[PDB]
């Protein structure tokens, strides 16, 4: 029957930010850009004409500025990570390491991170914003300019078929999300999203049984360990409870990690509105600090901050989104209006935020090095000096085809440790472009096979690894060293001296490189006995 | 300046000329075409958005696509389909025939209202698109015999039903031109829940792991979202939401006309070869269209995407048997809406045990214990009805030391939630609700003396199977999806007893006749799904 029914109709938008036009953000205008606009009035309504050339130009300051600078809230976290008495020493060192990288990047020659990311555009074209309609082509051109004329990295791999792939050669196409919105302006958020943090976007399908403090707290405790250290913490953690579909939930959790939703309300209503959840944002941070995971190597600063947005849901549904912003916190707001192009101003003076080292010579027989490494327990910090072999997914895959017919393991797979990494482009007159590690766990499947054929005894990367790497190292007497994640520019400037392609030339950044390093920082993570320095915080 | 743009998605029919559209009578009166600065523009009375959205989210609950219908006839015409496959597919065709009377919707789950809108550069709406589309949905759902399925969160844990099926998911994209194109999807919660994302690696990208992965992953869909499934698989993507958005649209066939070859500039393509490999496992899995057989799935879509070198996202999502999406567009001639097939009967190829439920459960348990799992049966008599809120509430009642609800001890428990009742009808659409979402309560409740006889849809955990074997219980599987034909033909009387504030989740009392179900788990350790997970 009808007795709990209702009455009149009231539209309430799901997203109701209190700062819809991002007035809380400081913007700078692109000089002379009033030449791109003309005030008109049509059918009694005011409209705005935009030269589509502006999109290439606009997308190119944003996708240039953003690879060298961070937002103040990211930077405040780094100053804070150093000054907190409760931060571990390793937090401070990593934050110091991360802070030193950011200072190098502001020189505009070396990019702040090695993984210069996927180019993502969120666009909102006003009803009366007239661009000529070629928005997508010109925006893609601006990213291309940033990536063609600067020392960034091409990270996107096109699939010619299921297994045959080729590089696009310019890190294009971009993700262009152009939304239709009210008004006559054009608003943008540009995001250069690292693959590592894009990969740390997880979807779980849960139920109402989850929606209680005890279960949800336990869920967050349980699931946070699965984020690990593989996306260069401190993290901005975003958690989205509810959503009208998985993809909408994941888009929402993506933007929260990007602080796009910071000005939402903090209470729900009977009409179903998004809200920020301060209590559960606080709860996420409490879990992060007590987790002991720390800034890559143990401590309190697993996370800068957290955003938790509660959304409405279908009775049959409970989508949940979890996503991070990484150390390379890279986003930029902008808008176009009758006065021209305005672009979020980032902090040009990072300096106000500015406040165990055992040398291991790798230029020795690897058997002497294995013996020395075998002398120390996991968690031991080290500084590496000598030759590294650089190889990641495609180089591993190329190496795997030889290995797949059961013999021989190529000799070049047996002489040196395998460094999972991919460098950014080398600036003119510089020895190396940005060059930090990439997540070890993704190459985990190659170690046991290679070790069983007498190679890949030592691997070097970032991120927690699977039991197979621990098991492999214990059986064969191997070691895994973790470089600091994020400081790609200062490693290249001070530590990385030469890069040459060794194998698989047809590949791009994913070829095998041979490099010689000095003062390369790492921790002994896995020893030759079954030990793993993450076994307590990451099980 | 050696730059060449290649869109990721390059459909060969981006405006869906292959789809048939009808003009809304008189809708040319709501628009007037103008030309500004040498370009063509369109003034649109936003009532067109309401009208389209209010007809779209009415029509789509009563009719299906031909490619959907063709699948059921194929399931009927295949000599290798099981008998149980053919009955369900026939029932769905019969349900569609029941639904075509335009009063009862084919499913009780009127879905999440999803609108994909694509506003051309020179398409001018007045800017209140969101308000006017939402107004149209409210009209469709307020004035029709649908269901209000959206639950507003007052805080993180306190929830209430919104009472009108709003808000919708409105993904309005900016594209070239001056027209307005739409795909409307009424997405059931059960299948929305059965959209899974896995983070895999290059190590997957070999025949054995991917084939095995597909074998492994297909089973995790189970039968809990009312198969036959349209299965869409997307390998790669630039972000989770893009992988999941793409697999959603592929499963709704929005991307069916993509190219079949890739290129060096990074474009999506369909891979027909791997669709065939997915289907053989689906058929040989034995999971079937809910109750065993070959027609676990109607068809598959597999799209290979570009990827970040460090990444290999994989998205899996389905459109269920209640396949409810409608393409539409607004142009210079008025409002055009995809014309669906209004005579589904043409897809029908024209060329048991009487159980008295009005007894003590001990007589039924003794009799039922005599039969093996997998038997099709037709039930006649009393069912006790309880779902999500009652399930959450029943655990809460027992936690305050009050054991087992009065209504849980007198009758077999039928897990279900009704749609609104049409004037003069005994019942609105009244199909089952997924048992699996309540599994964590199931072991507790049976161990505490309740839920001895269950009737629902979906695979259940081994603990539920073990319980019926341990306690001499039975789980009966209703067919999932045919909510309308059960109400018209099987359910004769329904009365509300307590807790009306729960809406669709209130307690109801119903009398049924010729109610079909399967013996899924018996009281002897047998489970008709035991072969689904090998
Ligand atoms: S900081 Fe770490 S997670 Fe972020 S883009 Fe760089 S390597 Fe990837
Ligand atoms: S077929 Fe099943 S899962 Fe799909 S909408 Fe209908 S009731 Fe929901």
């Amino acid at each position: 029957d009808a007795s709990a029914v209702n009455a009149d109709f009231h539209f309430s938008a799901i997203f109701q930010p209190t700062d819809p036009h991002h007035h809380q953000t400081e913007f700078a205008k692109v000089e002379g850009s009033e030449k791109y606009v003309e005030e008109v009035e049509v059918f009694g309504r005011q409209a705005l004409k935009v030269n589509p050339e502006a999109l290439t130009i606009l997308a190119h300051r944003a996708f240039s500025d953003v690879h060298h600078f961070f937002r103040k809230d990211h930077l405040e976290g780094w100053r804070r990570a150093i000054e907190d008495p409760e931060a571990s020493d390793n937090d401070r060192y990593v934050a110091t390491t991360l802070l030193k990288n950011a200072c190098i990047a502001a020189g505009r020659v070396l990019p702040s991170c090695q993984d210069t990311g996927t180019a993502i555009v969120l666009g909102k074209r006003g009803e009366l914003c007239w661009t000529g309609g070629e928005d997508e082509k010109y925006l893609s051109k601006g990213i291309w300019n940033a990536y063609r004329y600067h020392n960034l990295r091409y990270s996107q791999t096109a699939a010619l078929d299921m297994f045959k792939e080729c590089n696009t050669g310019d890190n294009l196409p971009a993700q262009l999300d152009l939304l239709a919105v009210p008004g006559s302006d054009y608003e943008f958020l540009f995001i250069a999203k690292g693959g590592g943090s894009a990969n740390k976007a997880y979807l779980y399908q849960e139920t109402k049984a989850l929606l209680n403090p005890k279960s949800l707290r336990a869920f967050i405790e349980e699931k946070l360990k699965t984020l690990g250290t593989a996306a260069c913490p401190p993290y901005h953690i975003a958690l989205v409870i509810g959503g009208t579909s998985a993809e909408m939930t994941m888009k929402t959790v993506k933007l929260a990690s990007c602080r796009y939703y910071d000005s939402l309300p903090t209470t729900g209503d009977k009409y179903g509105r998004a809200f920020r959840d301060p209590e559960w944002e606080k709860i996420v941070m409490e879990v992060a600090q007590k987790s002991g995971i720390g800034a890559q190597f143990g401590g309190k600063y697993f996370a800068h901050q957290a955003r938790v947005i509660r959304l409405p849901r279908h009775g049959a549904s409970c989508p949940v989104g979890l996503a991070v912003s990484c150390s390379a916190d890279r986003q930029i707001l902008a808008h176009i209006n009758k006065s021209g192009i305005y672009i979020e101003q980032l902090e040009q003076n990072p300096a106000q935020y500015l406040p165990t080292s055992v040398k291991v010579d790798l230029k020795r027989p690897i058997d002497k090095v294995r013996q020395q490494l075998s002398q120390y327990p996991v968690g031991t910090r080290v500084m590496l000096n000598g030759t590294l072999i650089v190889a990641r997914d495609i180089a591993h895959a190329k190496i795997k085809e030889m290995m797949d017919n059961g013999e021989p393991l190529p000799e070049y797979m047996k002489t040196s440790p395998i460094y999972y990494a991919g460098p950014a482009k080398t600036p003119e007159g510089y020895a190396s472009g940005s060059f930090g590690p990439t997540t070890a766990g993704r190459m985990d499947s190659y170690v046991d096979l290679f070790q069983s054929h007498g190679g890949s005894y030592i691997t070097l990367a970032k991120g927690n690894r699977s039991k197979q790497v621990t098991d492999a190292c214990k059986k064969h007497g191997g070691f895994y060293l973790g470089s600091i994640g994020g400081p790609a520019a200062i490693l290249a400037k001070d530590s990385i001296k030469q890069v040459t392609c060794l194998a698989f030339p047809e590949l791009g950044m994913e070829a095998v490189w041979k490099i010689e390093v000095e003062d390369f920082p790492a921790f002994i993570v896995v020893d030759d006995k079954g030990n793993d320095m993450y076994s307590k915080t990451l099980a």
